């Protein structure tokens, strides 16, 4: 089994660049990171941040998860984030993803100690 805190790490953590390359973006992001195994995660996003930069957002504005926790926060600022969507024309095994990227505040919810971010709730 994997720990809620790489699991957020694989979901939702690319560091490598600043933003979405291409179109492809999404389609080779959610299977390289595992994310089309089992069948298409539907709805999933990258944060083209720092690792410390994101978990640092587990001490910035404490918020409301979408099912009522109390554990969420909000990221300060803006931060760069690649959406991705499953689209029309998938069906799995042939997921296929729509890429979005956008200049949003991401919020997370954290758990642990070290408190770090263990689920991606939304961006606004």
């Amino acid at each position: 089994k994997e720990t809620a805190a790489a699991k957020f790490e694989r979901q939702h953590m690319d560091s490598s660049t600043s933003a979405a390359s291409s179109s492809n973006y999404c389609n080779q992001m959610m299977k390289s990171r595992n994310l089309t195994k089992d069948r298409c995660k539907p709805v999933n996003t990258f944060v083209h941040e720092s690792l410390a930069d994101v978990q640092a957002v587990c001490s910035q504005k404490n918020v409301a998860c979408k099912n009522g926790q109390t554990n969420c926060y909000q990221s300060y600022s803006t931060m760069s984030i690649t959406d991705c969507r499953e689209t029309g024309s998938s069906k799995y095994p042939n997921c296929a993803y729509k890429t979005t990227q956008a200049n949003k505040h991401i919020i997370v919810a954290c758990e642990g100690n070290p408190y770090v971010p263990v689920h991606f709730d939304a961006s606004v």
